């Protein structure tokens, strides 16, 4: 008791050494949580004489656990036979694996990630003879993934839906011949076991008398589900979260589940863990009045003994490219002096902010790296797109035809392909010349020299038809009439969304670019290069990453970029979603350990075209005393 409490302070040891209850540890950020869930599993084992097989211990990520595993293993050592820690899929799929006749699984049942999933997909689609043009598989793919997010099963049998409802079925059947279970199959079959099998659940809810969550902000509704069903009247449960945190809702989060388990949990005391080990006290001063322009929340104050702290930084550029050239300066300034460039990070609200930045850290010869992301020239998109672009200034660029021969799906399939790149290695011809040469010789299926046309065609219409336009109509032509655009489009929500949005940027990026040998050749010379992008050398580097890629980390120099109304907060929240983007500013606070600089710019240009924006909410919602405007003097 005396080493499992030695390293904690008041609120941590309340937590640590509380009696076996229904705990909610609200922790704050920075506050040492994952050291109060670590000494809280040791103390149920040490003091109160739990058997290790008695924790249940459900992390949100894969690395999570692996620390969680390590940290318990340096107090009681990684012999843990009993201990169940884990994340809700891990942990669902350990009891399908028990359990897998009483769930009608198979014995060696197999668990489909995204890309397998996509795959069985094009399988099925091709088995249905159904229109790949028409009905893409990652469209089915998104379909069935949105249906089984809200629980849905398939039902029954003019409606593009009843297509969805039959390939959703026909995937069903197909996963539940052969024993196939996507990764929200796993919670929903584990849930259904608890339901469905009386004595499996007694087990389970004697054994596991002790669980504990973490990161309970942003468990979803099955989740919960699944963990009160557990816990029944008799597991004594501890969650550890911050509500002020909760940022994905677009997930399917649910920041209202901490007041759900005070609700649910007739125990349930709340112990606040506010003392921060992170951030000065300037920073947490603007933290915590921020986030007062919440409603739906439980309340805090984070506090540190720590140092008082600079202020923080705000500067207004004139425009996007103005506030790239500033972060970059004060980040040289701060190198000049002594410090490393991973010790800084930009963070932005949408990736497609990350372009202009880069731009500006390469023309600095300072280095970057992507946090949780590509760059903006490697993202998926981007990549699609400029190979449109590279196969209008070139069809001998055979790169560029394989990327975008089936992308958007054209029903161009494998085999056909297969039969276009032997006969371009056999005649020594580029794939355009061979598929030219093939389609005149009558060489191939007509389904498979249809659509092969219809490429050809368009390609060399899109060339002809954008000849005299500037470099960024023509971009904006080609995302539109590749059917690019409409690709994400027809998968509703943020997802998409967000790749629309860097398409979007690429049309900034080339009419700002247009310097020339023709300017469609310069501009894939540049994006080919900026060769470059994801160096196999290791080399201290500016991190960039969006705000919710943050989440969790720290650096003692942050830059929140793009500080605009409508920008951040996004515009696609045109009050309900209001909290959650604050939510998403509070934890961009609370990641800068030494000093916060936010910028914001009087205009953007966003898809080639000059904006102007208010400066966001959320820099007038800090104290007055917390910041400095950085002025020219």
């Amino acid at each position: 008791v005396s080493y499992l409490l030695d390293s904690l302070n008041d609120k941590q040891r309340e937590a640590v050494a509380a009696p076996r209850s229904n705990l909610l540890v609200l922790a704050g950020a920075g506050s040492g949580k994952t050291r109060v869930l670590v000494h809280r599993i040791a103390w149920l084992m040490s003091v109160e004489n739990c058997s290790p097989y008695s924790i249940m211990a459900v992390t949100f990520t894969n690395k999570a656990a692996a620390e969680m595993r390590h940290r318990i293993g340096q107090l009681m050592g990684t012999s843990q036979g009993g201990m169940w820690v884990g994340t809700f899929h891990g942990l669902a799929h350990r009891l399908l694996r028990a359990h897998h006749m009483d769930a009608n699984l198979p014995q060696d049942f197999q668990i489909l990630d995204s890309e397998d999933q996509l795959r069985l997909l094009k399988r099925l689609i091709k088995a249905m003879n159904l229109d790949e043009k028409q009905w893409p598989p990652r469209q089915a793919m998104w379909y069935i993934n949105s249906q089984k997010d809200e629980g849905l099963r398939p039902h029954h049998i003019n409606p593009v839906e009843q297509t969805w409802q039959k390939v959703y079925q026909a995937y069903q059947e197909a996963c539940d011949r052969a024993g196939l279970v996507d990764f929200a199959e796993l919670l929903l079959r584990a849930h259904e076991l608890w339901l469905n099998k009386p004595h499996i659940l007694q087990h389970y809810r004697e054994r596991f008398t002790n669980i504990l969550v973490d990161e309970f902000q942003d468990t979803n509704n099955i989740q919960y589900a699944w963990i009160r069903l557990l816990a029944g009247d008799t597991g004594k449960v501890m969650i550890v979260g911050d509500d002020d945190q909760s940022i994905y809702g677009w997930r399917g989060a649910q920041v209202e589940n901490i007041q759900r388990f005070l609700n649910d949990f007739p125990g349930a005391e709340t112990i606040r863990l506010e003392q921060n080990y992170r951030s000065t006290s300037n920073i947490l001063s603007a933290a915590n009045a921020l986030i007062e322009n919440n409603n739906g929340r439980l309340g805090k104050k984070l506090w540190t003994d720590g140092a008082d702290g600079e202020p923080i930084s705000l500067y207004c550029a004139f425009n996007e490219l103005d506030e790239a050239r500033f972060v970059v300066n004060r980040i040289k300034t701060w190198q000049d002096n002594g410090g490393a460039l991973a010790e800084c990070a930009i963070l932005y609200r949408s990736n497609a902010q990350s372009r202009v930045l880069e731009e500006a850290l390469l023309q600095a010869s300072m280095p970057y790296r992507i946090y949780g992301g590509m760059r903006f020239f490697e993202r998926q998109e981007i990549k699609d797109a400029l190979s449109y672009l590279r196969l209008i200034a070139n069809r001998n660029d055979d790169a560029a035809f394989e990327r975008v021969v089936n992308t958007p799906t054209r029903g161009i399939g494998d085999r056909t392909l297969d039969v276009v790149r032997q006969t371009s290695r056999d005649r020594q011809l580029t794939l355009w010349q061979a598929c030219r040469e093939l389609l005149q010789e009558k060489a191939l299926a007509g389904r498979a020299a249809s659509a092969l046309q219809r490429f050809m065609e368009l390609i060399d219409a899109l060339a002809q038809e954008t000849a005299d336009m500037p470099l960024h109509v023509q971009t904006d032509r080609v995302i539109k009439d590749s059917g690019l655009r409409t690709m994400y489009e027809q998968e509703k929500g943020e997802k998409g969304q967000t790749r629309i949005e860097n398409l979007e940027e690429l049309v900034t990026a080339t009419r700002q670019f247009s310097e020339d040998l023709m300017p469609l050749q310069a501009f894939l010379s540049h994006a080919a290069l900026e060769g470059e992008g994801q160096a196999d050398t290791w080399q201290d580097a500016v991190q960039l990453m969006t705000l919710h890629s943050a989440k969790g980390l720290e650096f003692p120099q942050v830059f929140i970029v793009g500080m605009e109304e409508g920008m951040f907060p996004s515009q696609m929240s045109l009050g309900g979603r209001l909290e959650e983007e604050r939510r998403l500013a509070y934890v961009g606070v609370t990641r800068a350990m030494q000093k916060l600089t936010l910028t914001y710019a009087e205009t953007r240009r966003l898809y080639g075209k000059e904006v102007y924006h208010r400066p966001s909410r959320f820099i007038g919602e800090l104290p007055e005393e917390c910041v400095e405007e950085v002025r020219l003097r």
